[PDB]
């Protein structure tokens, strides 16, 4: 596919937030570029790349039961953009905890995340 | 005051919805530094300075009714940045209609607004 219209945006960010909620690492990282960059959190230096990336998600998701759900709607653009909001739910020291976040995106001429950037602080995360 | 920490980050980007949602036109274009851009919607060229924002604020608030809400946290960071979830509720044609968005935003060291981008289109519009 080529830079991905705004209804294709929503397409591909639901689909990021089913594939993190279902833990599948694997299909995660096929939807990045393969030069991706993620700013997680927003504030932070960015990780460079696949191997990065996927490290990145195997540390998050390995343990295989993190969930994540959009809390509202896609806000996509028309040059291959969005924003997202969502909560992810964690553990922490055996303690469940969500973290609320939101995902803006840009998406390359082919439909791959080019940079991924996760807004979220401490005040966000609830035990 | 200086750059906002992510506490002040939510507290300004919170105020700066319940402004929207008063329609204090005034006290908005107070919160952006001289030189500001908007972006709105994300996607299309910024506009500059104070004198072109409040065009901008006149033009979409200066009816008086407008409402705007909060549909979930602001998610802040440690470097002045800050995203939020929030819906408008305008009228077109005489009819009732909200869009949802989402806000980005950068402070700058005095704690007002360097750079506003709105994210949304058209299908983040319901009549
Ligand atoms: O904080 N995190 O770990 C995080 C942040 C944003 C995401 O889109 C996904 C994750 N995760 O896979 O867990
Ligand atoms: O679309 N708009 O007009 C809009 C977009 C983002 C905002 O933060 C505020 C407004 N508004 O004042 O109406
Ligand atoms: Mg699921
Ligand atoms: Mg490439
Ligand atoms: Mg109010
Ligand atoms: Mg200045």
């Amino acid at each position: 596919m080529n830079l991905p219209t705004a209804q294709e945006v929503q397409g591909l960010m639901a689909r990021y937030i089913e594939l993190v909620d279902v833990g599948d690492i694997e299909a995660i990282v096929q939807m990045y570029a393969d030069d991706a960059t993620v700013e997680n959190p927003f504030g932070q230096p960015p990780i460079h790349g696949r191997e990065q990336i996927a490290a990145f998600y195997r540390q998050g998701l390995g343990g295989g039961k993190v969930r994540a759900c959009l809390t509202g709607p896609v806000r996509a653009s028309h040059n291959g953009c969005g924003a997202m909001p969502f909560r992810v739910e964690m553990v922490w020291n055996g303690q469940p905890c969500a973290l609320d976040v939101i995902n803006v995106m840009r998406f390359d001429e082919h439909g791959r995340i080019q940079t991924m950037q996760a807004y979220w602080s401490e005040v966000n995360l609830s035990v």
